[PDB]
RNA sequence: UUUAAUUUUC
């Protein structure tokens, strides 16, 4: 191996590290290239910046971004739309939108993926109107407003239930000529099958020839499960082919039969899972733990819950919020004793999860 | 290197 190992490829091991998901490898490459005499970049500082926000660690993060600027490294577009996004799916909506206006002081012009970014988090943050402004906005300024643009704003109006108006902006999408992919159509997939609008749905999946994939399956499995077609559902995963079900596949319809009573279907699809080497993620447990405590049977939940850390997978808001409830209304110390192990463990608690102890 | 879609606590 070793011709003089660049910069380049320690940013590529590095980022290939951070997703994923080896954070702690990434960072001792990170020293190690420093004592070597090879000097990190703009681009190995926004590797690991992002590296830290999607694992969680903001905070972390804003330290490496202190230590570019005291190394004279500067901050460019990149650092700080990777910054601007972290920092709205943490919901610190107000400090990004800090970092908008900062970007501007320092002589950065905001990009297509900085207004879409932001797009984001106004829709998910409940603020489309705030949205449609930064949508008006590049326009103002020419950026061209693309397919991840569009595909934002379509995402937000269906999640506030104006599904007409997201229709309304697909249409001029494409009489604009920006072309939609599967993830536009499957965002709207998502929106008619919320909306009750089942019929829709299929006929928008029929899409020129987008290729569905697993997600767009999941949209519609999900789709005919809550409108309690659980057979129409497990036809389509066997299914009208070439599409590897992954472990939303199988947590949505682990769901849709535990919300029936179907618990023995559901179980033995948990077990299938294994068996085709998908793991059970956190909300596999999740969906289980609920569905036994709700059909009654605490016992098998509780399994469950410690079963999971017989395995790997580390508990959630989720699974301590619906634990939580179910040893209350299981008629008290215990669920309490839960509370307690939430807070060593590190997972912070949420209002339900507060909501429920208090209401003692 | 950075942005959009689907699953669990209603």
């Amino acid at each position: 191996l070793r011709v003089a190992p660049t910069v380049v490829t320690y940013n590529t091991l590095i980022d290939g590290l951070c997703k994923a998901g080896k954070l702690d490898e990434a960072l001792k490459l990170f020293e190690e290239m420093v004592e070597k005499g090879i000097k990190p970049d703009v681009v190995t500082y926004n590797t690991l910046i992002d590296g830290l926000c999607k694992a969680g660690k903001l905070d972390e993060a804003l330290k490496l971004f202190e230590e570019m600027v005291e190394k004279g490294i500067k901050p460019d577009v990149v650092t700080y739309n990777t910054l601007i996004d972290g920092l709205c799916k943490a919901g610190k909506l107000d400090e990004a939108l800090k970092l908008f206006e900062e970007m501007v002081e320092k002589g950065i012009k905001p990009d297509v993926v900085t207004y879409n970014t932001l797009i984001d988090g106004l829709c998910k943050a409940g603020k489309l109107d705030e949205a449609l402004k930064l949508f008006e906005e590049m326009v103002e300024k020419g950026i061209k407003p693309d397919v991840v643009t569009y595909s934002t704003l379509i995402d937000g109006l269906c999640k506030a239930g104006k599904l007409d108006e997201a229709l309304k902006l697909f249409e001029e999408m494409v009489e604009k000529g920006i072309k939609p992919n599967v993830v536009t159509y499957s965002t709207l997939i998502d929106g008619l099958c919320k909306a009750g609008k089942l019929d829709e749905a299929l006929k928008l999946f029929e899409m020129k020839g987008i290729k569905p994939n697993v997600v767009t399956y999941n949209t519609l499995i999900d789709g005919l499960c809550k409108a309690g077609k659980l057979d129409e559902a497990l036809k389509l995963f066997e299914e009208m082919k070439g599409i590897k079900p992954d472990v939303v596949t199988y947590n949505t319809l682990i769901d849709g039969l535990c919300k029936a009573g179907k618990l023995d279907e559901a179980l033995k699809l948990f077990e299938e899972m294994v068996e085709k080497g998908i793991k059970p993620d956190v909300v596999t447990y999740n969906t289980l733990i609920d569905g036994l405590c709700k059909a009654g049977k605490l016992d098998e939940a509780l399994k469950l819950f410690e079963e999971m850390v017989e395995k790997g997978i580390k508990p959630d808001v989720v699974t301590y919020n619906t634990l939580i409830d179910g040893l209350c209304k299981a008629g008290l110390d215990e669920a309490l004793k839960l509370f307690e192990e939430m807070v060593e463990k590190g997972i912070k608690p949420d209002e339900l999860t507060y909501r429920r102890v208090v209401e003692y």
